[PDB]
């Protein structure tokens, strides 16, 4: 292999491993103050015990932020829509009816995409990825090629399992993932290379498998291969388009000239560290005050020998003044520490969008003030997931669209369909529903002889901004509706008139009365 | 005070409804609804 | 990539910047159409009947 | 089959490279121990009183 | 064209005779510095306490 892949997948992984080390260090520091097990250190193993952080806002705001991001980015309602360019489409077909049929097909496609997302537990993996992005700012999502309708969950790579190199322009030049798969669990093609390499390995032996995705010099495309023991696996070679690469590296906070992203917790790690210091001291002061020490005055006359051997209700020589208890006298410092603890925890709660900010530490709270400031949390919600639509949502749809077309799970796209991820169809619903409410107001003036109601309906629809093609009935369709309406009375009046006359002839005479019987199969004599 | 403070944050982590009940003082029904929504949202995190 | 950004001692600046940028975004680029194409009414009427 | 094994091992909190999962309680066991210490001392004080 | 250049340099606060704009934050940076000083001292007093 030439270009970026000359050295090999494993060696590229080690050279870029040192570059990602500062991000791993920050992720471990960020995890330490929120949820230590979220980003464990490399040396951590089954015997590692993760201490509970001295303060709670870090873990609490971490869980809150990931769920709120998940709700906004991946709600139950469709969060992507397939959009066809309105002018280019109308240039290819001749009637608005087909254009609605085009939107029906696009609506079906995104229904299939969501059904595929739910049936493959993408929401489970996305929430794990979102938690990683808040503490580490980095996660790699791999979407395996779907084999039929089988369960195909996407693989999540933590920052410690992959490296990505990115130029200052922001292009992913190359990226290597490390998979530690047992010999038994290896796929056949990877296993054949391991046996082909030499040696007899136990089924439980761990194999380092490296997948190297690098930008090709020719065509500006991504070349992909899997390497084991420094040897490329036969059949692991492949090609992915630049915009449809299944390995998606997501950055929570992106800085120019940096290959990896920054985490959200890192922006507030200073507050968490200082709140950790205050919270630890406050709890440790309570541990001191928890100890009971009876201070006996040696200038006094009370003997603990008599006190401890006494029963309840016993009369004993002594004075209450000679017996005292060691107490922690730090209330002035305790109030200062608690005040700054509350002050930092309050602003950390707002930064983590915790509803303690609306709840406040104390005093009375009114409902209406909460709603307006709740909007502020929903507004600052917009800023935190803003690049996640471009970093995560949009490539996720692009890879899925190409993969589902390859497996024919969706029909082949017209090649002119664009997909925006909008928290779309709901916007068109609001426009349509406003038109009906505006139009329903025109019903009082239905019989008005002065105002051109058709003209007003067009202006109302146009001012809303909806596409007006086909909403107004054409002259031919108006003629058909009148004809269909006229036929309805024509058929209905005819059916009543015909049956009445037919009944009259059937009952005209007893002789014809028998004729009706023999016709239907009845018999006069019974 | 520290026992009430630790029990308060443990109550929120365990989805306990005493968290919205608070240590003391008066509460408002509409405010209780919003903070109870936060508990149900963080609830979704643990069974994901 | 090795630079550590210390959290500012006050939080209003980070809170203020995020709120301002978000509030500007809703005002300038909302979900509703924020630009309109307008044709000069007299000039258009001088061209169509 | 790999996908339809009747024996289902469930992990509450799964960590990379671990055969078993972590519990949810152990993330807050530190606060539980500290509250345990306070609650024991508070009750034992009442027993002296 | 002079009116349709794809490179758009945007200035938040425009001053006459200046090639670049001023930030909106710098209008209030003095109050941010003063509050930074107070917030640093308040936290550090708590650390002493």
């Amino acid at each position: 292999r030439t270009g970026l892949a000359e050295d090999g997948a494993k060696s590229v992984y080690e050279r870029l491993k040192n570059d990602r080390a500062p991000y791993e260090t920050r992720a471990q520091n960020c995890a330490q103050y929120t949820i230590p097990s979220l980003f464990p250190k490399d040396s951590d193993n089954a015997s590692t015990d993760y201490q509970t952080p001295w303060q709670a806002v870090g873990a609490r705001g971490l869980n809150n932020l990931a769920s709120k991001l998940m709700l906004a980015l991946f709600p139950m309602q469709t969060w992507m829509r397939l959009t066809i360019s309105e002018y280019e489409a109308k240039q290819l077909l001749s009637d608005p009816d087909g254009l609605a049929k085009v939107d029906e097909g696009l609506s079906m496609v995104e229904r299939i995409i969501m059904n595929y997302i739910e049936s493959n537990s993408y929401r489970v993996t996305l929430f794990e990825a979102l938690k990683q992005l808040v503490v580490a700012g980095n996660v790699l999502l791999y979407l395996p090629e779907p084999e039929g309708s089988n369960y195909n969950p996407m693989k999540l790579y933590r920052l410690s399992s992959y490296v990505v190199q990115r130029d200052a322009f922001g292009n992913v030049l190359q990226m290597v993932t490390r998979d530690q798969i047992a010999f038994g669990a290896l796929p056949e093609d990877i296993r054949k290379a391991v046996e082909g390499q030499g040696g007899e390995k136990k089924a439980d032996e761990t194999i380092d498998v490296y997948t190297h995705i690098y930008l090709d010099e020719d065509s500006g495309e991504y070349l992909r291969y899997e390497e084991v023991e420094g040897m490329e696996v036969q059949g692991s070679d492949g090609t992915y388009p630049k915009e449809a690469c299944p390995y998606i590296p997501i950055r929570m906070v992106r800085l120019d000239g940096e290959s990896y992203g920054r985490s959200y917790i890192e922006e507030y790690l200073g507050d968490l560290r200082s709140l950790e210091n205050l919270q630890e001291a406050i709890v440790k002061m309570s541990m001191i005050s928890s100890k009971v020490i009876g201070l006996v005055n040696p200038a006094g006359i009370t003997q603990p020998r008599r006190l401890t051997k006494a029963q309840t209700g016993d009369f004993v020589t002594g004075r209450p003044e000679d017996i005292s208890f060691l107490q922690l006298e730090k209330q002035a410092d305790f109030t200062v520490a608690k005040a700054v603890s509350d002050a930092i925890e309050a602003r950390l709660s707002f930064a983590f969008m915790l509803n303690s900010a609306v709840q406040r530490t104390g005093e009375r709270v009114t409902a209406e003030e909460i709603r307006y400031v709740a909007s502020e949390l929903e507004d600052t919600l917009g800023g935190v997931y803003s690049i996640l639509s471009q970093e995560l949502q949009l490539p996720l749809v692009r890879v899925l669209l190409k993969q589902l077309q390859a497996t024919q799970q969706i029909p082949e796209l017209p090649k002119e369909a664009v997909e925006p991820t909008i928290s779309g169809r709901g916007q068109d619903l609001d426009k349509l529903e406003r038109c009906v409410t505006a139009w329903a107001a025109l019903a009082p003036m239905r019989d008005d002889p002065d105002i051109n109601l058709a003209m007003i309906k067009l202006r109302i629809a146009n001012a809303i901004g909806i596409d007006t093609s086909g909403i107004l009935l054409t002259e031919e369709q108006k003629q058909q509706k009148m004809a269909q309406q006229s036929m309805q009375m024509g058929m209905d009046n005819g059916a009543a008139a015909l049956a009445q006359g037919m009944a009259a002839q059937a009952t005209a005479s007893p002789e014809a009365m028998a004729a009706a019987a023999d016709s239907v199969g009845l018999q006069p004599g019974i």
